[PDB]
RNA sequence: UGCCCGGUGCCGGAAGGUCAAGGGGAGGGGUGCAAGCCCCGAACCGAAGCCCCGGUGAACGGCGGCCGUAACUAUAACGGU
């Protein structure tokens, strides 16, 4: 349970970031897939289904052998 | 060579409370014609000891429980009771 958490949380530094929420520019970027939206008020309210599907896509595009 | 004198010890305290023999004798009782003889007896006075108020540990001795809380987990300097 510990080695697995540190595989996810790490040190918690500013880097190691997975997804930035920039309020001044109403932007929400997810750096693993190259996806950004601008519905920040909607993202921080629950409408995350866009980014998840966008993540699932690159995951299925990842599972391409060989 | 720390903290606890509530308990036991010892030390201190001419106040107060309790307190024995004794002092005292309100008031009774036995008997006798009686003078009387005999008995009981309340208040009150009346030590040490004990109570009571203090002190005291290189005197007898005693020196907690539960619950929470910090940049991963853990722990908990910290908080509550
Ligand atoms: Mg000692
Ligand atoms: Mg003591
Ligand atoms: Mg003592
Ligand atoms: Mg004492
Ligand atoms: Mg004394
Ligand atoms: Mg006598
Ligand atoms: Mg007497
Ligand atoms: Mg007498
Ligand atoms: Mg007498
Ligand atoms: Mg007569
Ligand atoms: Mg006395
Ligand atoms: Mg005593
Ligand atoms: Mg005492
Ligand atoms: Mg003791
Ligand atoms: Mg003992
Ligand atoms: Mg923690």
């Amino acid at each position: 349970l510990r080695k697995t958490r540190l595989a996810q949380i790490g040190t918690g530094e500013r880097s190691e970031k997975i997804r930035t929420y920039n309020f001044p520019q109403s932007r929400v970027t997810d750096h693993r897939i190259g996806f950004t939206t601008h519905d920040l008020e909607g993202v921080l309210s629950g409408h995350l289904t866009p980014i998840l599907e966008a993540l699932k896509r690159a995951d299925q595009e990842r599972q391409l052998a060989a």
